[PDB]
């Protein structure tokens, strides 16, 4: 039977092999929604070639590439198997992967969805918490695609544009935290500090009204509420690059600071990610948990397992799509409000693209 | 009958009359927990005398002084009346007001509680969301009082040090938002943007790991959950002072930004305050809603009523104390973890003061 409903899973993506690193970095630094550097179409290629060896070396240290596509695929397969049973009037369902910076690109996925002749298309961001830098840029690419080709879509579009507090997402995080708490020495379990580590944002993005920090904070609160506040916690921020101000405190300085103040039993939680990638496998697990932690005299530092192949996460994705379909929603209420200090004209056009869709 | 249980309600306070402004500013700029300044003991009286006319004029604009003491007293009386019936084994209950920067000062309240011979003393911060600059500095003052006086307490101490998601606090905000939504023209109700406006913090405090922004975000999420996401919202930050970086976006810039982008129907919500004071009556209601809003061409800008005399809020306070008593908690789990980049040694001493209390 031909596919009736397409679920486009949106992520920035990462290079699968060392050979993919250069083009990954090229697309990243060309992303005007992320950064407006001068002589962009010529300054970004210089940055890409200069940083490729360093970034190749990071991926070599975690096994040669990013696992994002593998995990996204497994999660999508499970989502589809459930949806075909959950929602037979919109079946058969097909998942598509739309990466921002590597193949398959969002634009290639849209071409395939259209070639498949879908009736309905769901832009399903894989970022639970919305940032203009993540979900916003992915959604812009969908709007831009139809604007560049100059023709209108042959499928009815809608988006699941955020889901920071979905009860099954929360249950997954709480399950992985408890599982990891069990791996500390029993005499130190109560002593463990839970560091929720989310990707940071430049302060210039925070200060123009990006909803990401507040939504990440809501995920943290719902998790800790499900855990009945069993351990103390803090929300800290990782992966800052460059010389500009970013939202802190930084994860690495917070680890170092806890250690120097007698808190040497630490549980890291990647609260803004749904699978492993360079920011967990390299930044948290190598740079912080092995190098920094040893330098500071950590007793035990562990990290909750990424959601990856947990079947409850696939259930969460299918439940989100099912509710989205039954409610006839085109987007969240939050998407109808663009950032108060937004300077990009595309954001309003992308918003209107989804709110005006024929049902 | 002799009072048995004292509830010390902690707030920064504000000057009741124009004559109180100078000493209010003096204590404010002498507070090393709130800000560090060179030669503070001679610099602060310079700043205090310089700023007194300006600040007296702000208070003149809202009727001659701060209403905080009035509202705190009404809230405390209602709390006590309920507690005497909720918890007769700890009755009679008596509330005490402990202001940081005006009379009655935290130190004066502690003296009175001790003189009254209470069996039990509860440090009940009136900030639902914890910052080291608000609740932390108030709790430090309790520890420092016993440290300076050289004696030990004659009453058993505990603290309710935060409550950002208490279900009755959330209901009060939701009720006031709905009531104010009804005062917009019906044809614009759906169009209203809800700006949750919380007092900002300097980035130097945020980057230390202060828990405030995450907890404020959690209050916002629970309110909007109760409101069923009926309107788009943003969390923005007010009351920045000085030239250093603070957490944004600023409330004033956000109002102006919305107006220039076509969102001319705005509901302000003071999400980190429990009553009116200068930041609502002057900054929000005069500086932003009358002057700024008129210059930008707002159609309707309103503000949810502060919780003030709402009897449901008094029920929330009594429910908090009652549950605190039943559970034998000395403090939240979160208080047992100091800021990872905290450089102030009193914070740990204060923490230990409460965790170590005889039950
Ligand atoms: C306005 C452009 C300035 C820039 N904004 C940026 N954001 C990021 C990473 N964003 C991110 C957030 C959450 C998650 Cl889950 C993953 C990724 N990198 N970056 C830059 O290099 C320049
Ligand atoms: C002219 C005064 C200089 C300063 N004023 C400051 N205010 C604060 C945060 N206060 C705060 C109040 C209420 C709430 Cl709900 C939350 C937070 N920090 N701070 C400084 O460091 C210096
Ligand atoms: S920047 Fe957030 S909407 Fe354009
Ligand atoms: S600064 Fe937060 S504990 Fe001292």
């Amino acid at each position: 039977r031909k596919p009736k409903t397409g679920i486009l899973m949106l992520n920035m993506g990462g290079p699968e092999t060392l050979g993919d690193v250069h083009d990954f970095l090229l697309r990243l630094f060309l992303d005007r929604d992320l950064m407006t550097l001068p002589i962009q179409n010529k300054l970004a290629p210089f940055i890409a070639k200069r940083l490729t060896p360093k970034i190749q070396e990071q991926y070599r240290r975690i096994g040669g590439g990013s696992p994002i596509k593998i995990w996204t695929s497994k999660q999508g397969e499970g989502m589809v198997k459930l949806l075909d049973e959950l929602s037979p009037n919109t079946a058969p369902h097909k998942y598509y992967i739309g990466f921002r910076y590597v193949h398959p690109l969002t634009e290639e996925a849209i071409e395939e969805m259209e070639r498949d002749g879908l009736e309905r298309a769901i832009a399903f961001t894989q970022y639970p918490q919305y940032s203009c830098s993540t979900t916003g840029s992915s959604l812009n690419a969908i709007y831009r695609y139809y604007n560049q080709v100059g023709r209108k879509p042959t499928m009815k579009w809608s988006t699941i544009d955020r889901w920071p507090t979905h009860h099954l997402l929360i249950q997954c995080f709480a399950d992985h935290i408890l599982k990891e708490l069990d791996h500390f020495p029993l005499e130190k379990r109560s002593e463990v500090v839970i560091l929720f580590s989310a990707h940071s944002l430049p302060m210039s993005v925070v200060n123009r009204g990006d909803p990401y920090p507040q939504e990440v904070s809501a995920t943290v609160q719902k998790v800790m509420e499900r855990l009945e506040y069993c351990n103390p916690y803090r929300l800290v921020w990782q992966s800052k690059v460059g010389p500009m101000p970013w939202l802190g405190p930084q994860t690495d300085e917070s680890i170092k600071g806890l250690c120097e103040r007698g808190r040497k039993n630490i549980l890291l939680v990647p609260i803004a990610f749904t699978s492993d990638h360079i920011e967990t496998l390299y930044e948290l697990d190598i740079e912080y948990s092995q190098v920094l932690a040893k330098e500071c005299g950590v007793e035990n530092i562990r990290r909750a397992e990424s959601l990856n192949g947990n079947p409850l996460f696939s259930k969460a994705l299918a439940d989100l799509v099912h509710s989205h379909i039954q409610s006839n929603e085109l987007c969240s209420k939050q998407l109808t409000l663009s950032c108060p200090l937004c300077v990009n004209p595309v954001c309003r056009e992308t918003k209107s693209f989804f709110t005006s869709q024929q049902l």
